């Protein structure tokens, strides 16, 4: 699980979603595995605006922080998940590290802020959603 808490945004991987997400939905792609909702309280992250390729990602099924090298926001092919079938995603940046379905969520962070949150895992690679093309997180 893990959200982005940017201004009164909250960025979910849209497969975690909740029903209160949907009911209060500003923004969601099935291709990115990204929902957006509205909250009442402003959130305590920011937003990387950055070409970044290393940076910490939050790993839940370890309690641990890895530094890693990632590619650049991509068109990637996905093998089956618990919570999705063998298919292809959007804005993907894969790295070599640990990723279990519930690490989904866990941010990935660089020296600008937020980049993006796990969003796939499997053959000891992790991959992770970009929020950096998200402009209009940062405003309204
Ligand atoms: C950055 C971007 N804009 N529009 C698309 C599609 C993408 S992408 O990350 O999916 N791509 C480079 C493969
Ligand atoms: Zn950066």
């Amino acid at each position: 699980s893990g959200a982005i808490y940017v201004g009164n945004y909250r960025v979910v991987n849209r497969h975690l979603a909740t029903h209160n997400d949907w009911a209060n939905l500003v923004w969601e792609d099935s291709s990115r595995d990204l929902l957006v909702s509205s909250t009442t309280a402003q959130g305590c992250d920011t937003i990387a605006r950055c070409d970044c390729q290393t940076g910490v990602y939050y790993c839940s099924s370890r309690r641990k922080h890895y530094p890693v090298s990632f590619s650049k926001p991509s068109l990637i092919f996905v093998e089956a998940s618990e919570y999705y079938p063998a298919r292809y995603q959007s804005h993907l940046m894969l790295a070599v590290g640990h990723s279990e379905p519930g690490d989904c969520g866990g941010i990935l962070r660089c020296q600008h802020g937020v980049v993006g949150i796990v969003s796939t895992g499997g053959n000891g690679l992790v991959g992770f959603a970009d929020v950096r093309d998200l402009l209009w997180l940062d405003e309204e």
